[PDB]
């Protein structure tokens, strides 16, 4: 089962969404692509060795999304990002149910489209968000508030 990426979707979110559509573990996707543990590293936003051309093309062969498009699920060259905290604009999620790579940019604190501060934890119960690959439903894993409803609590 193939999936079309959402605009701005992060690599972690896309990988997990592909895995859910195919009932794959991270190790299973890694074996399908021939790169093993690299998949789980990318899902946790760990790129001490940056994704190589061969690794991106290996994943591209499985998910049928070109390496160039996969690179747009990561920050451009020179744009620093953070693996933690995982962040969210609930108003964005209501429009398109994905985590955006921009929300991990170190320079980003406000959603430009919605002119709201982005969230660094659930505004109802304060639970931090899991890595985007594990965003199985669109709700806080603790209190079960929908990400879309968190828009109403954004400041
Ligand atoms: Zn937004
Ligand atoms: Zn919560």
């Amino acid at each position: 089962f193939l999936i079309k990426p959402y605009e701005g979707e992060s690599l972690s979110h896309f990988l997990g969404r592909f895995r859910r559509a195919n009932h794959l573990s991270a190790s299973g996707l890694g074996t399908l692509a021939g790169i093993g543990a690299i998949v789980a590293r990318w899902e946790r936003f760990h790129f001490n060795p940056r994704p190589s051309q061969q690794e991106l093309e290996a994943i591209a062969s499985v998910v049928e999304v070109d390496a160039q498009r996969l690179a747009q699920m990561l920050p451009p060259a020179g744009v620093g990002m953070q693996h933690e905290p995982i962040r969210l604009c609930g108003a964005c999620y209501a429009e398109s149910p994905c985590h955006r790579i921009e929300w991990q940019y170190k320079s980003v604190w406000k959603c430009d489209r919605h002119q709201l501060k982005i969230l660094a934890k659930c505004p109802n119960c304060q639970a931090p968000f899991k890595m985007p690959a594990l965003w199985e439903d669109g709700c806080c894993h603790r209190c079960r508030m929908p990400f879309a409803e968190m828009a109403k609590l954004q400041k």
